[PDB]
Formats: structure tokens, sequence, C-alpha cells
């Protein structure tokens, strides 16, 4: 089949 | 010194 | 199978 | 000051 | 293929 | 206000 | 604050 | 034909 897998990684100090 | 991460990942059969 | 990866990383100050 | 660094790989098995 | 994605998140005060 | 990330992807065929 | 990000991509045929 | 990223990013203040 299809697999999607997105990361979001967003760091602040 | 914010930092902003994005990873897509596509997976086709 | 086929695999396609994408990644994005932005740093701002 | 800000970076942006983005890498894309595609293969098939 | 069974893709699997960990993600670890760690601050300091 | 240290921060450390770590984010693993893998995929198993 | 020092911040350390990781990021791995593991693709297996 | 196994692929691997890996992609690290560092801040310092
Ligand atoms: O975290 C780990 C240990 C693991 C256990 C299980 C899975 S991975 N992975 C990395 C590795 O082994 O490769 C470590 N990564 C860093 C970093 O943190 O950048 C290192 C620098 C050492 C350092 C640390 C802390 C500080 N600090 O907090 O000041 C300063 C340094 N240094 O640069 O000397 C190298 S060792
Ligand atoms: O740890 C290592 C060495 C490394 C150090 C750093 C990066 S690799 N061993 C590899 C690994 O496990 O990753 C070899 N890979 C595998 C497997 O998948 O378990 C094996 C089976 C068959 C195969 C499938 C795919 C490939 N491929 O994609 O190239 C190659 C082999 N092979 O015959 O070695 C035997 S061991």
């Amino acid at each position: 089949p299809k697999f999607k897998f997105k990361f979001k990684f967003k760091f602040k100090p």
C-alpha cells in the first residue's frame, strides 16, 4: 500500500 | 532562536 | 516498496 | 542569519 | 514494508 | 534552557 | 540554552 | 542498496 509519515519539530530556546 | 524542522516520508507500493 | 523521503530544516536566530 | 538546509532522497529497493 | 518513526523531545529548564 | 531533540525514522521491509 | 537536534532516516530495500 | 540519512542541527546561544 502507500504510507506517508510527516514529522515536524519546532524548537524555542 | 526558534528552530523549525519538517520531515516528509512517502511509501509507494 | 518505493521510498521517497524529504527533510526540511529551518533555523532562525 | 537564519540557515535552512533541505535534503530529499528517493530510492527503490 | 512497515516503516517506524521515533521522536524524542528533551527540554532543560 | 538547553534543548536536546532526537528523531529516528526507520523502514523494515 | 544550547540546542541539539538529531534526525535519523533509515531505508531498507 | 539500503539508504541511511542523518541530519543533526546544533544551536549555541
Ligand atoms: O546522546 C547521545 C548518547 C546516547 C545514548 C543512547 C543513544 S545516543 N548521543 C550522542 C552520541 O553518542 O554520539 C551524544 N551527543 C552529543 C551532544 O550532546 O551533542 C555529544 C557531545 C557531547 C556533549 C554533551 C553535552 C554537552 N553539554 O551539555 O554541555 C556538551 C557536549 N560536548 O560537546 O562536549 C556526543 S555523545
Ligand atoms: O550492521 C551491518 C553493517 C553496517 C554498518 C553500518 C551500516 S551497515 N550489517 C548490515 C545491516 O544490518 O544493515 C547488513 N545488512 C543486512 C540486513 O539487512 O540485516 C544483512 C542481510 C542482507 C542485506 C540486505 C540489504 C543490504 N543492502 O541494502 O545493502 C545488504 C545486505 N547484506 O548482504 O549485507 C547482513 S548485515
